[PDB]
């Protein structure tokens, strides 16, 4: 069970890659320390392909078994039907990598006879061929980051594998339905892809207050896409076929299985071999559904190992909080051993072993954690923050580049409620929108796995349907929410807060005197400033 097996053959790039912050006059005024600020490229492709290359091992119990057949009989009440080739096309995301065979995505999602035509011949083989594995390029992902000290500091570039647009479309006709209903289902309230932030503090903190002495911990799992086998991939398969769908759709699934996400060869950019796959392709449909029931199997079924008391579990990807009922610190530290035994069993090791907390805020899962403020009216409002190191780090990035996603926008959506996007970013970016004739153009902007055209303009009707009003009035943040923000700047050497808010009182004026629609965001999105 060797989760991968190279050749000497090197993964490659398809383009110029820039691994460094520039000196931008604009940058320099978001962030001084500009050597932390750094992207990852295929140079380190290496040292990631070292750490996510093992033996995996995994010894299956009742615990697991149990929770396996409970979860068929959820996933048996499901029905799902086949997408044809066009709404498969009409789903395609706009930038996703061009097909070899001489289209691309925008062809794609326009019905281009070309794709069409490629897409039913490939259709048709995956019905026709259940055997022959499927080729899939390998990449090293570039992603921009922040160093760390007292960790090792600079990070491997994370690696993507991914088959060819026409395949992937074909994964949409058979699964996009499968995939969007089966994990609500089978785990309904511990699925977490469905929660709005506001709506996954939510969950946490009702789920928090309901345990009489409440413990929890979170796990992410060492190379999760590693340590998914050929055993977790064909128990996913299963799950997939106790839904009623449509013959074709069953033939598809199967063949994708055999082919495609149980492994395969991994290709260059280049068009060498670089090896062979034995594990979750990180680029496939299917990625997020599986990884996500068979971190919530695994998970379930070490809870049980472990005798953990009224748990209840909210899982992303490999990323798991757990809380349930303290049974004291010594006997919630040995629990915790003995779920991380389980986990590690049924082949999931964690990266850095779980911790008991008692403290909600200090429970960080999908580098976020909950925190609490009060609105208008002095109430207690609980909502979602992280810590803002990487989103500042990136926000210094595409100050300075073009980049066709606009991270700093989607952290201002998702964190519109948090004190670090309302007196950093929010200022920031309205400020260069002012300074620049361009309040008025539409940016691009990925958030949830989509691409929007959003106008700067939209965002206090954005946030408003997103997060309610109260996203305007937070005040008196946590001692350690503030600390942290604090801190963080001085390591990355970002003005203090108190330059923030006097460059925030001249944006919000300049927005006011403009008027309109411009006015409306000077009101609510920078309310905060002016007393
Ligand atoms: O406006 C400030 C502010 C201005 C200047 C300095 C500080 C500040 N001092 C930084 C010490 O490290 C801490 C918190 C806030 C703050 C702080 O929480 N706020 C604040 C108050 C209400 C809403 C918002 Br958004 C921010
Ligand atoms: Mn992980
Ligand atoms: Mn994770």
């Amino acid at each position: 069970s060797m989760s991968y097996t190279w050749t000497g053959a090197l993964i490659t790039p398809c383009a110029a890659e820039e691994s460094k912050l520039p000196i931008n006059a604009l940058s320099n005024s978001l962030l001084r320390h500009h050597n932390m600020v750094y992207a990852t490229t295929s140079r380190s492709a290496g040292l990631r392909q070292k750490k996510v290359t093992f033996d995996r091992l995994q010894v299956l119990d009742d615990h697991y078994r149990d929770v396996l057949k409970e979860m068929k009989a959820k996933a048996s009440t499901v029905k799902a039907k086949l997408l044809s080739v066009e709404e498969a096309c009409k789903l395609t995301p706009p930038h996703s990598a061009k097909s070899k065979f001489g289209y691309g995505a925008k062809d794609v999602r326009n019905l281009s006879s070309k794709a069409v035509n490629h897409i039913h011949s490939v259709w048709k083989d995956l019905l026709e061929d259940t055997v022959t594995p499927i080729d899939t390029t390998i990449m090293a992902k570039n992603e921009v980051f922040c160093v760390q000290p007292e960790k090792g500091g600079r990070k491997p570039a994370r690696l993507i594998v991914f088959p060819d647009l026409g395949v992937r479309v074909c994964e949409k006709m058979a699964l996009y339905d499968v995939v969007s209903t089966l994990p609500q289902v089978v785990m309904g309230s511990s699925y977490g892809f469905q929660y709005s932030p506001g709506q996954r503090v939510e969950f946490l903190v009702n789920t928090w207050k309901s345990k009489k002495n409440p413990m929890g911990f979170s796990y992410d799992t060492r190379c999760f896409d590693s340590t998914v086998t050929e055993n977790d991939i064909r128990v996913e398969e299963s799950i997939y076929q106790c839904c009623d769908l449509a013959p074709e759709a069953r033939q598809a699934i199967k063949s994708l299985t055999e082919r495609l996400y149980i492994g395969g060869p991994l290709t260059n950019s280049k068009g060498q071999n670089c090896g062979y796959r034995r594990c979750r392709a990180s680029g496939v449909l299917t990625t997020s559904c599986g990884n996500t029931l068979t971190c919530y199997l695994k998970a379930s079924a070490a809870c049980r190992a472990a005798k953990l008391q009224d748990c209840t579990m909210l899982v992303n990807g490999d990323d798991l909080v757990v809380i349930c009922e303290s049974a004291g610190t010594q006997e919630d530290a040995a629990s915790l051993r003995v779920f991380t035994e389980a986990m590690t069993r049924y082949s999931a090791p964690p990266g850095d072993p779980p911790q008991p907390e008692y403290d909600l805020e200090l429970i960080t899962s999908c580098s976020s954690n909950v925190s609490v403020a009060h609105d208008a009216s002095g109430k207690r409002v609980y909502y979602l923050t992280r810590d803002p190191t990487t989103p500042l780090a990136r926000a210094a990035w595409e100050t300075a580049r073009h980049t066709p996603v606009n991270s700093w926008l989607g952290n201002i959506i998702m964190y519109a409620p948090t004190l670090w996007a309302r007196m950093i970013l929010m200022t920031h970016f309205f400020s260069i929108l002012l300074a620049q004739e361009q309040l008025e153009k539409a940016l691009d902007c990925q958030i949830y796995g989509a691409c929007y055209s959003i106008e700067p303009l939209d965002l206090p009707q954005i946030i408003e349907r997103l997060h309610g009003l109260s996203a305007f009035s937070l005040h008196s943040y946590s001692p350690g929410e503030i600390n942290r923000v604090a801190s963080c700047l001085r390591k990355l050497g970002v003005p203090p807060l108190r330059v923030w808010r006097h460059r925030a009182r001249s944006v919000r004026a300049r927005l006011l005197s403009q008027g309109g629609r411009a006015a409306t965001c000077g009101k609510y999105l920078f309310n905060w400033a002016v007393k």
